[PDB]
């Protein structure tokens, strides 16, 4: 009855957010339009003109609610008016206006005589009878936050938090604030460290690591055994040293001061989010508002979904497969490019260019195992595609990462026995480097190869698909062209808004602490990475992509419990990459225990002669990166003291550095008030002073 | 002005909870008189008076609120009234009905002229004016809770839990909960805690621990060398083997089944106690309701209050020393009673006789440092004393326990050089018997020697000083002795009421769950101990002891996060009861990679001679319990591959065994739902269906 908001087309002011008469400004916008399969259209019209008749109080449909309709949904829900403020009313906003007329858009359904109940947009624009249904904005409250904050030239700028929530709101503010502020902690990071391995730049010389290897009178002469069976070569540590000349500077003290810091900066860096959230708790309002048969999908979709996870372990192994063969042909066809860090650099190119594809497969096979899953309509939708697409993207993003760390350079054996994988192919081997720039190559080209390419990816992927919105649709309009017609015309963000945003930041974040041993920089190359992502994140946000519908989130959600469950991981890690895959244990047990007369030769604590005196010898029956017994001996081939030593050493320095980072990150978790303390002399005044 | 609940002195009938005219029943008797320092009697009269004025709507002044007067208070406070219920009165308890007469002594103070304001008998008793304030019961109720619940007769009888806060309150019936469900966990512990050694007891002999160790023609060669240096003699292993037949029961497989069970169990059991305070959330209602110079002395007492904890453990260090000069005569002086569990079992007595007195000194002194802190009035009092009073508690009564633990058995050298604590007398050593019985004998009768001594505290303690109130004070009486009488010679509970009664099961809870990787009895030990202590904590609190006020807690609260500390702790020290002081990782060691042919002469896996293949030879330049270089070799008295083989052993198994119980213990925790799945189902229908 009485549906249609009448088709009055005039159009007459381009830049417009009113009616014909003015005064009544616009919170949103539906459209469809059936003029022109073949029977069912005036079917789709029957089944949408119902809903529009009961809201009342191509050419697309206005929206507005008054003061007598805005406030009879403002006391269903409570909402938080102007200072201070109180619960569904107090008296003396587009960002609060566009989310009632969109809880105006949650309740109100249709009416049938057959029996089907729709409610909603949800089904409404997924069946097919809307197309889209979206709100828009200005021109100024949006014109003063370009030259500010959105532009490339006002990077250096502060942050206008208040003026993202005061626009976009608590889902996109929230973001904006931990943007910023892992921004900032980055900063503190990155100037420590920074300061951590500028030692390692100053001390680059004079501790007899790469001091030795460089010199090839006493370095040279080390001729180690080739790694894979046929066609590679007997070579020397020469060649290993133009990477021994930087690799003194990626794990000497520079991370035993960082990674002990980091440890201390992650449990710095969420408590005082925690703080951060609390006192955002307050200046923002963040309060809240066959069955056998099922269960057996329910369970095979859960039992279906690992497989993936399985499959996305078995690529590495490719990797692993391609990396042996790319390698041999590295030796034979050729800035100090040597083969030891040419495959290290184009198959950590190749692994990644395929984590880019193999992302795309899972970006779309984790959205059709969650609707073939039972989800509920759009809070426990992305809470199972939470713990289902991140842990996918975790082990896409770093299980190639966690083979060059804990597991590849291991598995040797009595003739150099690699394991064989329980094949007739060979397995691979570490070279005598104590194998980290094959990480730290790696984790650089991941984590500023994300950080270059999803930065086109976020640039011009809505630009160019802009444009297919004008080079091919409509060139040279009426040159005075509607509001709304612009705003359609940006292309919309998806139903899970700021998942893929959140998703690439705790990617990096597992890179900033899972693997922060090596590459103290972490810190840094993510530093320059969020100050420009803070300003990418602003303009995409702002000129191409539609205005996201202002909901209010308390905190960021489901990557809380992630990032406590990184940070518990990143102790165990860090600890890890020192002991298993850092090559400084072997070195700190050496100095301090076998060049003391004890199986050494002598006087006061020196590193001087290391390289040798680590390796075993193989007779024919050369030297390779293990501690095992030489040949010729009573128990060859099997272990030395020296490995039992360290990998004692090892194993207890992972005992100790995460009881005592576990520890202080029990106390810094224990002296740090989790509500902010300015916060709590302010909350204290709302509820005794009112 | 008309203070006086006028002294109509009639007591006709003993057994009487009411007033002359009969149908008010009491709630609550203050009492105070003043006729008989010099010149302050009149002063306290006045000091009192006004209080009881605006009250109204030796002998002892009754109380009672009628309807219109408990109301006024019940609209105050939300009560829940019942089946279903529903806040602040609804309509369809004398466990309820004095909380709220102690709720009106709660708001009411004094009004004074000279600006005196002083509020409850919260000072009012502290500073004299008033003896005791205290509520009574009857004989029924009560009666019925003797033969069923509080009687040495019905020990066997299920729990009326209901009725128990339907008597005494969520202070004592969650206390009852939880004694009555920590006994029923210990029991699906008990029987597989006695199942696991009872392989144990059924494998005593066929293993060659202890099969070795009593056969003196190769097992009573093994002469050892004497721990301290003089008036000690070389030793064999005769000797051992009547404590080394019952040492395979204690750790072959018993612990390491039972060990990663208890890491299963206790998050079983903390996990489990979730959903069943959450099911006692719904069944009971349990619902909430110079300044620098400041700062100096609450430092001093923070850092004054360390010292103690200081004290306590240099108190232990006196008990090494006793310890050593005990174990001398020992030795000379003497049912196989050997010296070496003859020491640990007498000087295991001494020790446990200094707990029970330096806790009476803690039980005071940290009363003294908390009220010369500053407190709350009551609720963070208690929760600063519980951090400061257990703390005391956990240093009393385990840091015996982990002497003999971690380092008790360690520390040995050169010529068997002791540590000598950096003074001039000597250090002690383990036997090779990797010592743990001089640990579960200290275990045992400690947790079973306080579970007999407590209950003699616990039971004619209240008892004998209630005939201090019936040999001393009044014999024949008139023989209808009115009720008020009888209950004010009970004696009173304390102002802290259950703390002294969690903590004694916190100190269980630390001995169960700590220290059981020996002693897999410790379950049944303290399952007998909680099938009499739920009796002896029933029979105590309804006979002896007054009635405690019923006030209302929701979970045990401030020992919630004590539990889920020693959870995690119970992790680290079970490993490191398993590996640093259990001897089976030596054992585990020896069968995997000694008696295989690197290092070993023997075909297949067999434990044959273990013992004199793993300790040290020492020339007269005599075995001990080392790894340790024989004497003569290219690097004597160093380590040898051996302990270094075991040590990464012993440290890769807390890494293992923490990282795998620290993730079941996380997949436990995330595949429980920590509401209880029924009360899940059942306060959805509390919120919709009303
Ligand atoms: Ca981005
Ligand atoms: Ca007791």
């Amino acid at each position: 009855d009485f549906r249609t908001p009448e088709f009055e087309e005039f159009n007459g002011k381009p830049d417009s957010l009113f009616f014909t008469d003015g005064q009544r400004r616009i919170d949103f916008i539906l459209v469809y339009e059936d003029e022109s399969k073949k029977g069912t259209n005036e079917k789709q019209k029957r089944k949408r003109q119902a809903y529009e008749s009961n809201l009342i109080c191509l050419v697309f449909v206005k929206v507005h609610a008054p003061w007598e309709v805005l406030c009879t949904y403002a006391e269903i829900m409570h909402i938080k008016l102007p200072f201070e403020k109180s619960r569904m009313n107090d008296f003396y906003n587009p960002a609060t206006r566009s989310r009632i007329v969109y809880f105006i858009l949650s309740r109100v359904k249709y009416q049938v005589m057959n029996n089907v109940n729709k409610f909603g947009i949800n089904r409404l624009v997924s069946s097919g009878i809307y197309k889209a249904a979206f709100p828009l904005h200005d021109c100024s409250e949006r014109y003063l936050l370009y030259r500010e904050w959105a532009h490339p030239r006002s990077i250096y700028k502060k942050q206008p938090l208040d003026l993202i929530r005061k626009y976009y709101g608590e889902k996109i503010g929230i973001y904006f604030a931990w943007l910023g502020y892992y921004t900032q902690m980055l900063l503190l990071a990155a100037v420590v460290g920074v300061a951590c391995f500028l030692y390692g730049y100053l001390d680059q010389d004079n501790c007899t690591w790469s001091k030795e290897v460089c010199d090839p009178d006493i370095g040279g002469q080390i001729l180690m055994c080739p790694q894979c069976d046929r066609l590679c070569p007997f070579w020397r540590l020469n060649i290993t040293c133009e990477s021994s000349k930087k690799l003194c500077i990626f794990d000497s003290f520079g991370t035993l001061i960082f990674a002990v810091f980091m440890g201390v900066w992650v449990t710095l860096f969420l408590e005082f989010w925690k703080r951060r959230q609390a006192e955002l708790e307050y200046e923002w309002d963040t309060v809240e508002l066959t069955t056998c048969g099922k269960c057996i999908r329910v369970t095979l979709c859960a039992s279906a979904v690992f497989f993936w996870i399985l499959l996305i372990i078995a690529s590495v192994i490719g990797i692993i497969v391609y990396r042996l063969s790319v390698f041999i042909v590295f030796s034979t066809t050729l800035k100090y490019l040597t083969p030891q860090m040419a495959t290290s650099i184009t198959a950590s190119i190749i692994s990644f260019i395929i984590i880019m594809i193999l992302n795309t497969i899972y970006e779309k096979v984790a959205i059709m195992i969650t609707n073939f899953e039972l989800p509920r309509t759009q809070t426990d939708y992305e809470n199972s595609l939470t713990m289902k697409m991140f842990l996918f993207q975790f082990v896409n993003y770093y299980s190639s990462c966690f083979y060059i760390a804990f597991f590849k350079g291991k598995f040797v054996g009595y003739p150099g026995d690699p394991v064989y994988l329980l094949g007739k192919y060979r397995s691979e081997e570490c070279d005598p480097g104590g194998c980290l720039l094959e990480l730290t190559t790696q984790l650089t080209i991941i984590m500023g190869g994300k950080a270059i390419w999803n930065n086109i990816q976020e640039v011009l992927l809505p630009w160019v698909m802009n444009l297919i919105g004008r080079y091919k649709r409509v060139s040279g309009s009426e040159k005075i062209t509607p509001r709304w017609e612009q705003d359609y015309h940006l292309q919309p963000m998806g139903k899970l808004g700021l998942f893929y945003e959140y998703l690439e930041m705790i990617i990096q974040f597992g890179f900033v602490t899972l693997f922060v041993a090596s590459f103290p920089l972490a810190p840094l190359l993510a530093l320059v990475n969020n100050i420009l992502e803070i300003r990418v994140d602003a303009w995409k946000l702002t000129t191409q992509f539609r205005r996201m519908v202002p909901e209010k989130a308390q905190d960021i959600g489901a990557w809380q419990p992630i990032m406590q469950g990184i940070a518990i991981l990143a102790v165990v890690t860090n600890a890890m990459i020192i002991a298993f895959t850092s090559d400084m244990i072997p070195r700190l047990v050496y100095y301090w225990s076998f060049s003391i007369p004890p199986y050494g030769d002598h006087t006061y604590y020196t590193m001087d002669g290391y390289i040798n005196n680590t390796l075993s010898v193989f007779n024919i029956t050369c030297r390779y990166r293990d501690f095992r017994n030489p040949p010729g001996h009573p128990q060859e081939y099997k272990h030395n003291i020296y490995y039992w030593h360290v990998i004692a050493a090892k194993l207890a320095f992972i005992i100790v550095m995460e009881h005592i980072i576990y520890s202080v990150k029990f106390f810094i978790s224990y002296a740090i008030p989790d509500v902010s303390k300015i916060t709590k002399s302010k909350i204290k005044r709302e509820k005794y002073l009112t």
